[PDB]
């Protein structure tokens, strides 16, 4: 029941500072432009210990399945090949991605009727807000 409040289908409703976050990550111009336009759906489900997060957009479709605390390989929407570990910290899903000696952290939390996603790369944060579809 660890992630019950995350389960469901979510639609992006607002974004702040995502272009700057993507720049800090190293995303190139054309990908930033096309990824920045998208309004992805995020579909979260749980089966036993396995959590699945799928993102459906006009830009890319991504999917990760994972067990908390257990490192996995991820191909990001911008085509980075990263090593990811996701844990629960005080009710927040904390997702760390490592690649090329770099690191970024994505936090997902429930706040009121929203699912709030905070992406941090060094000093730069982006906030992406989702509501139930
Ligand atoms: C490039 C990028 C995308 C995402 S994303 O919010 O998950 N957005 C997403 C997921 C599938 S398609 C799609 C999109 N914008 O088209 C994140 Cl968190 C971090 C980075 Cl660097």
């Amino acid at each position: 029941h660890m992630c019950d409040a995350f389960v469901g289908t979510w639609k992006l409703v607002s974004s702040e500072n995502f272009d700057d976050y993507m720049k800090e990550v190293g995303v190139g111009f054309a990908t930033r432009k096309v990824a920045g336009m998208a309004k992805p759906n995020m579909i979260i489900s749980v089966n036993g210990d396995v959590i699945t997060i799928k993102s459906e957009s006009t830009f890319k479709n991504t999917e990760i399945s994972f067990i908390l605390g257990q490192e996995f390989d991820e191909v990001t929407a911008d085509d980075r090949k990263v090593k990811s570990t996701i844990t629960l910290d005080g009710g927040v899903l904390v997702h760390v991605q490592k690649w090329d000696g770099k690191s970024t952290t994505i936090k997902r939390k429930r706040e009121d009727d929203k699912l709030v996603v905070e992406c941090v790369m060094k000093g730069v944060t982006s906030t992406r807000v989702y509501e139930r579809a």
